[PDB]
């Protein structure tokens, strides 16, 4: 109940929630239906529109105006943005010339430039470059500032999970908003885009930005506006904050448009009525940057232009209907579209089983336009998994395609052309970031990257300490002319152990056999040097990387390759070679097939047994630097140690065998030669995050040696590909992948065919960044490099997208 008999006099636009037994003025107010009776009369004027025009300057104050022409307004603060343009003789913002801003330039009283985010719903990357004769506000931003071509959403992009991942830092699944539409089992409550649970406080996981501020002493303005305030009153309700004495004023606002997705959702994105929304929004736009001109305020603000996601062609009629699929349809709940969420109807149907409707719903039509999954199954660098509100069972939607339950959803529910929410790869799903100010750098264009990264750079825009987040704080600093973070490499906390040769041959009983008692001064001190460092320079590029737990570890040198052995494990945490464009590919003689060899630097009590392998019906085994890779007959032996070892299902040995065999080498001759890092993962809890050993659910039968969820690579060249991988002067160029261990290939549904014709498409689907790898193993790579350590960060966010031109 509200008694809605108070007055908004002198109230409108309140920063302070009044929330208790008291009508409100402030943003939330409408959503809660909880305004003052005047409300609309006195914070809502819109008399005389939006701009001054020759015969108002200079006009006695009228305070019904929406805004002032009156030569009172501009120490009231609430001219017409194009006040002194019209009244005045000054020129647009937009028409301005630009000149750097090397320094704040900002009026006395202000502590800190103010930092305004303007972001624009469904705004597509191709925009800046497709609509610019249309922005012209937005192209000076975009051309005078520091601008990306395009900045990666977060998966599912949909606006709710990217606004507040904006705001936090973090990946949806730890902020808790995973979908526009949610089912939360513990509460047993639903969160939809209309109606009021969604203002419930326990949906909103982590920090936001306004609450960081607010603990550290610093205001903000609303990040919320309701649907029906215009933007131009938005625009002049942050200039108005803007003018508020020091002590009260705040220095972070955000603008929010509902354009151009809006439209984008009618008409498509780049309908033929998409024009006139784009020119509405840089309109607002040169409103706020001449509202800031006239404040004095154009060299002093920091501005980012954001969007949350881009926008895609999609019809009615590119529909799947899980009813073509499943016999049951009736007893499962889809959360439907451009992505698919399914659990059971009812939690008293004990006849509901995934595991049949995941396979009713794999490869059942040729060119079958959604993939299911077990949600511990998606790529990793989704992130979306490790949330209760994130159904077991999901779709993964073809871009341009929808999913629905059954047809009569579709039409009793064509309206739409476009629609968002796909895979976050996608191109059509990118979106902008500009950011003009005194804080960031001058006519500089940045790489792509991810908007889990910009909440670490607000809070430096704001001299904030950052809530822990998903960013890498660092990351982004090539962005900023100041205020940069300059963070420290993690301390190694478990130092490796450096085993000589400690065991003989007869010690070892773990059933492995190999043809190797094959017969020198020349080559025997060689191989001791091979064998105690000797070649590590040219395979191991980038220092060993640094383990950030407390385990019990060994580093083994071999004349091809690296390795750090985990003796808990049983297995390596990392196995490290270089392979130059020369290097030739060999073959698996014919006497070393099943060779096995035990390491006698290494207890037979630390080491891996090959009956486990023999009796453990389902598990093989493969390797983890490659014999096919082996630098001459004699260091192939190396390859076979039962500490290169790793438990592989045969089915995953196919995808396996056709990278080491073929698809490094093809790197290798593209790339100018390449250095490899592989290695293990163990997620058995899908939370990204490194297992301990008490998590491991599966071991190769009657053993200890661990089962890992996926498996890594790393590989690392020269950005300048004239230079070769291991004499590289200048930056790195990376691509990763985290491939998951599965016991079949239902994933890839040409699988039947030959590798050629599907296991580089699952790697690219598997695709990761170095950082994504660094918290499923708790290891740090690139430790030894000549190049800067935020560059180097930079690096480890990068993710290789395999997505031709934007
Ligand atoms: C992305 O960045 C983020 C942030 O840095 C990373 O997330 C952190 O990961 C940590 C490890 O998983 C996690 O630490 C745990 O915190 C527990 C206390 O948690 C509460 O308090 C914090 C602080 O304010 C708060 O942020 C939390 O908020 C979560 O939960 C609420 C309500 O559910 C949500 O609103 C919110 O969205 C968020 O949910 C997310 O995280 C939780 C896990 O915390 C998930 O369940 C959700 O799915 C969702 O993703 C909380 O309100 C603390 O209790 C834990 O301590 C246990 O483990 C340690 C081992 O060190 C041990 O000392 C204790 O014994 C304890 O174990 C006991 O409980 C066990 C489990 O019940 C039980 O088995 C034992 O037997 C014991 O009794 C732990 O420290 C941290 O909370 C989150 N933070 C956030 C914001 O998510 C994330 O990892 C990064 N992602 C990647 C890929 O790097
Ligand atoms: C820039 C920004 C805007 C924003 O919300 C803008 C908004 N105004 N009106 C409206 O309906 N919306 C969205 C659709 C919910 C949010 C929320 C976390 C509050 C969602 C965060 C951030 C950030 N960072
Ligand atoms: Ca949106
Ligand atoms: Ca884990
Ligand atoms: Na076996
Ligand atoms: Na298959
Ligand atoms: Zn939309």
């Amino acid at each position: 109940w509200t008694a809605t008999s108070g007055s908004c006099k002198g109230r409108c636009f309140e920063l302070q929630e009044v929330g208790p037994p008291d009508c409100r003025c402030d943003n939330l107010c409408k959503s809660y239906s909880s305004c003052c009776h005047d409300f609309d009369e006195l914070c809502l004027k819109t008399a005389r529109g939006w701009e001054c025009t020759k015969d108002r300057c200079g006009e006695v104050r009228n305070e019904e105006n929406a805004c002032h022409c009156s030569e009172d307004c501009l120490s009231r603060g609430d001219c017409c943005t194009n006040y002194q343009v019209v009244c005045k003789g000054e020129s647009h913002w937009v028409d301005d010339d630009c000149e750097e801003i090397k320094v704040p330039e900002c009026p006395a009283g202000f502590v800190r430039p103010p930092l305004i985010i303007f972001s624009v719903d469904g705004f597509r990357a191709s925009y800046m470059k497709k609509g610019s004769k249309v922005m012209p506000n937005i192209e000076k931003l975009r051309s005078c500032g520091t601008h990306a071509p395009y900045m990666r959403p977060v998966y599912p992009t949909k606006t709710f999970p990217n606004l507040y991942t904006l705001a936090t830092g973090l990946y949806p699944e730890s902020h808790g908003i995973v979908g526009n539409s949610m089912y939360d089992p513990v509460f047993d409550a639903s969160f939809h885009l209309r109606g009021r649970e969604k203002f419930n406080h326990r949906w909103w996981g982590g920090q936001p930005l306004w609450i960081t501020a607010t603990k550290q002493g610093v205001r903000a303005g609303t990040f919320f506006w309701s649907v029906s305030i215009p933007h131009e009153r938005r625009i002049l309700t942050i200039l108005q904050w803007l003018s508020l004495p020091d002590n009260e004023r705040p220095s972070v606002y955000a603008f929010y448009s509902e354009q151009p997705d809006f439209s984008g959702h009618k008409y498509g994105p780049f309908g033929p009525e998409m024009t006139n929304p784009l020119r509405e929004i840089d309109k607002t736009v040169g409103q706020l940057m001449d509202g800031l001109k006239q404040l004095r305020l154009h060299r002093c603000v920091n501005v980012i232009f954001v969007g949350d996601h881009g926008m895609e062609d999609v019809t009615c009629d590119r529909t799947e209907f899980l009813s073509n699929y499943l016999t049951n349809v009736d007893d499962i709940t889809l959360v439907p579209g451009t992505l698919g969420r399914i659990r059971a109807k009812s939690i008293n149907n004990s006849k509901y089983d995934p595991k049949t409707i995941i396979a009713a719903l794999t490869c059942k039509k040729p060119d079958q336009h959604f993939k299911p999954y077990m949600k511990q199954h998606l790529p990793k660098r989704l992130h979306y998994a490790n949330n209760r509100r994130i159904e077991d069972i999901h779709l993964l939607v073809d871009r341009r395609w929808h999913v629905a339950r059954k047809p009569l959803d579709v039409y009793k529910k064509c309206f739409f052309q476009g629609d968002h929410g796909f895979d976050n790869k996608v191109n059509s799903m990118q979106t902008v970031f500009v950011g003009y100010g005194p804080t960031f750098k001058y006519r500089t264009k940045v790489p792509p990257f991810e908007n889990i990264e910009l909440y670490n750079v607000m809070c430096d825009l704001l001299g904030l300490k950052p809530a822990p987040n998903n960013g890498t704080h660092g990351s982004l600093n090539h962005l900023l002319r100041t205020n940069t973070f300059r963070p420290t490499m993690p301390d190694e906390v478990s130092r490796p152990n450096y085993p000589g040769i400690m065991y003989l041959q007869s010690e070892f009983d773990l059933g492995c056999t190999c043809d190797d008692k094959v017969e020198n001064k020349l080559e025997e001190l060689n191989k001791r040097l091979h064998t105690k460092g000797s070649t590590k320079e040219r395979h191991l590029l980038y220092g060993r990387p640094a383990v950030l737990y407390r385990t019990s570890y060994d580093i083994l040198y071999h004349t091809d390759f690296e390795s750090g052995y985990s003796e808990i494990f049983l297995m390596p945490l990392w196995t490290s070679y270089t392979i130059s464009k020369q290097a030739e590919v060999s073959s698996i003689p014919e006497h070393l097939t099943n060779c096995v060899r035990p390491d006698v630097r290494v207890s037979p009590g630390f080491s891996q047994n090959c009956l486990a392998y023999k009796n453990d019906k389902q598990m093989s085994y493969g390797f983890l630097f490659p014999p096919y890779l082996s630098s001459s007959p004699e260091a192939k032996y190396d390859a076979f140690l039962v500490t290169n070892m790793v438990p592989m299902y045969p089915a995953f040995k196919r995808v396996w065998a056709y990278f080491q065999r073929v698809l490094v080498k093809k790197y290798a001759s593209e790339r100018n030669g390449v250095n490899v890092i592989s290695g293990p993962i163990f997620d058995y809890n899908y939370d990204g995050l490194r297992d301990t050993e008490d998590e491991i659910k599966q071991y190769v039968e009657g053993s200890s040696i661990p089962v890992p969820t996926h498996y890594y690579s790393i590989i690392t060249s020269c950005l300048d590909f004239t230079q070769p991988a291991d004499k590289c002067d200048g930056p790195l160029s990376v691509s990763s992948f985290i491939l998951p261990h599965r016991p079949d290939n239902d994933e890839s549904c040409n699988s039947s065919e030959d590798e050629s014709k599907w296991v580089e498409e699952l790697m690219k689907m598997h695709t990761a960044r170095v950082r994504d790898i660094e918290h499923l193993t708790g290891l740090d790579f690139y430790r030894k490099t000549s190049r800067s350590y935020s560059e180097i960060l930079t690096l480890k966010t990068y993710l290789h997208t395999y997505e031709s031109e934007i």
